[PDB]
C-alpha cells in the first residue's frame, strides 16, 4: 500500500487530485513518515498527515509546528532570503497579517465587485450558445487575475503583459520585468498612496525590532506569489465549480431556481475542488500526532486536499453535494494563517455562478478536463465547455 507511493511523484497529480491514493493513507496511516524519493525535493523525507483531525491539530499549533521551512518565474538569485507572510512566525507574523488586512478595504473590495459584475456580465454576453469553448482561457482566468491586480493596485493597461510574465517568455525575463515593474509600482505608492492593498502595505513602517515591515525586495515576492496563486486558486475554484456543477445536472438545476442555495453551494465548491490541497509546516519540538511521535526540526506535509474527503468528517464524503450541513472544510486554512482571500474567493465564485447560472441551464464538457500538474496546486488548465439556456 503506502509503502509503493510517491506523494512527491508529479505523474500521481498530472489526472487531478489522486484521493485514491488519500484513501489508502487515511486508511493505513493518518501520519506517515514518507521516506525521499528521486522526485522528493531536497532528498528530505517528511511526516504526512492525510486525516482531517489531525491536519487541522497542526494548523491550529503554530507553536509546534511552524510556517518557517518559489516556482514560476519568480526572480531565484536575490541578494537576500525573503520572508512573505505565509512563511512567517510570530511576532512578525502577526505584524504583517494584521497590516494586509488593513490594506482590505471597503471602497477596495467595492471596486472589485462592481468590475467583477461588469466582466463577468461582458464576458457571458459573448458566449456563443452551444458552441465550445475553453472556459478556463476564456473566462474563469480572467476574473480573478483582474481582482488580484485591483487589489495590488496595477493599471487596467498593465494587467495581461504582467499575466504573461507570470504564467508564460524565459524564465529569467519574466522574473526581471517583474521585479522592476513591482519596484516602480512601490515607488508610484509611497510618492501619490492609493486606496489599495500594496499602498498600505508598502507605506508601513514598524518599531519593532523583531517585526518589521516588509523589505522592498519581500514586497516584490509577495506582489509576484500572490498575483500568480491568488489569481491560481481562485480560477481553480471556479473551474472545479462548473465541472462539479455539470457532472450532476440535477443541482444545477436546483440551484439555478433559487440562487439563496448559492452560499451554501459555495463552501461545498471550495471542499470539493481543494485549491490548495497541501501544506509545509516544521516541528519546533519534539511531539506527537495521532500517537505518532515526531523530532524538532523534521519537516511536516498536510494534506486538506485529503482532509476534507475525510469519511469521518463528511459524511458521503466522496460525492459533490450543494446542500452540505454541516461543512467544516479546511479549504481555505484554519488558524493564524487562515485565507486573508477567503471572502474575495468567494465573492468571484458568487458573482459568475449567479451571472453564468442566470443565462444557462445547460453545462456541458465535451472533452476530458486538462489539470495542471501539481502536488501544490489542484487545478485545470483547459474545461472545454457548451453553454446553453436549457
Ligand atoms: C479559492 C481561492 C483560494 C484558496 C483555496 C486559498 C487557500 C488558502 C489557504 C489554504 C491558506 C492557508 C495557508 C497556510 O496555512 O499555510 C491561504 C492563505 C492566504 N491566502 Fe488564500 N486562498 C484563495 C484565494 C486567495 C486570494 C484571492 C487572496 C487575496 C487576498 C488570498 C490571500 C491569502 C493570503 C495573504 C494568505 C496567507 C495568510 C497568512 O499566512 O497569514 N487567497 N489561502
Ligand atoms: C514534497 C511535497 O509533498 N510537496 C512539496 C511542497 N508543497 C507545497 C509547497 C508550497 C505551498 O504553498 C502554499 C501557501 C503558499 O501558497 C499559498 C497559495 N495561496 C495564495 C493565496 N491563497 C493561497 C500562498 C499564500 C499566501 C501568499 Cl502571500 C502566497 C502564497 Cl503562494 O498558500 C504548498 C505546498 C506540498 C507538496
Amino acid at each position: 500500500g503506502l509503502s509503493g507511493i510517491d506523494l512527491t511523484d508529479l505523474d500521481n497529480f498530472a489526472d487531478g487530485f489522486p484521493h485514491h491514493l488519500f484513501a489508502i493513507h487515511r486508511r493505513e496511516a493518518p501520519v506517515y513518515w514518507h521516506r525521499p524519493t528521486e522526485h522528493t525535493p531536497d532528498g528530505e523525507g517528511f511526516w504526512s498527515v492525510a486525516t482531517y483531525a489531525e491536519t487541522l491539530e497542526v494548523l491550529r499549533d503554530p507553536v509546534t509546528y511552524s510556517s518557517v521551512t518559489f516556482g514560476g518565474t519568480v526572480l531565484q538569485d536575490l541578494p537576500v532570503a525573503g520572508q512573505v507572510l505565509n512563511m512567517m512566525d510570530d511576532p512578525r507574523h502577526t505584524r504583517i497579517r494584521r497590516l494586509v488586512s488593513s490594506g482590505l478595504t471597503p471602497r477596495m473590495i467595492r471596486r472589485v465587485e462592481d468590475d467583477l459584475r461588469r466582466r463577468a456580465r461582458g464576458l457571458l454576453d459573448g458566449v456563443e450558445p452551444g458552441a465550445p469553448f475553453d472556459f478556463v482561457v476564456e473566462i474563469a482566468a480572467e476574473l480573478p487575475m483582474q481582482m488580484i491586480c485591483i487589489l495590488l493596485g496595477v493599471p487596467e493597461t498593465d494587467r495581461h503583459w504582467l499575466f504573461e510574465a507570470v504564467e508564460p517568455l524565459n524564465v529569467e525575463d519574466a522574473g526581471s520585468r517583474l521585479y522592476t515593474y513591482a519596484l516602480e509600482l512601490i515607488a508610484g505608492k509611497r510618492a501619490e498612496p492609493a486606496d489599495d492593498m500594496l499602498s498600505v502595505v508598502a507605506n508601513a513602517t514598524i518599531d519593532d525590532p523583531d517585526a518589521p515591515a516588509l523589505s522592498d525586495a519581500e514586497l516584490y515576492l509577495f506582489f509576484h506569489l500572490l498575483f500568480s496563486a491568488g489569481a491560481e486558486t481562485t480560477r481553480n475554484s471556479i473551474a472545479g465549480g462548473l465541472l462539479a456543477l455539470a457532472e450532476n445536472p440535477d443541482q444545477l438545476q436546483t440551484l439555478r431556481s433559487d440562487f439563496e442555495l448559492l452560499p451554501t453551494a459555495i463552501e461545498e465548491i471550495v471542499r470539493w475542488t481543494s485549491p490548495s490541497p497541501s501544506k509545509r509546516r516544521t516541528a519546533s519540538r519534539a511531539v506527537s500526532l495521532g500517537g505518532q511521535p515526531i523530532e524538532a526540526g523534521q519537516k511536516v506535509v498536510v494534506w486538506e486536499g485529503s482532509a476534507n474527503r475525510d469519511p469521518s468528517v463528511f459524511d458521503r464524503a466522496d460525492e459533490f453535494d450543494i446542500t452540505r450541513k454541516p461543512n467544516p472544510h479546511l479549504g481555505f486554512g484554519q488558524g493564524v494563517h487562515y485565507c486573508l482571500g477567503a471572502n474575495l474567493a468567494r465573492l468571484e465564485l458568487r458573482v459568475l455562478f449567479e451571472e453564468l447560472l442566470s443565462r444557462f441551464g445547460s453545462v456541458r464538457v465535451v472533452e476530458p478536463a486538462e489539470w495542471t500538474r501539481s502536488n501544490r496546486h489542484t487545478g485545470i488548465r483547459h474545461l472545454v465547455v457548451e453553454l446553453r439556456g436549457g
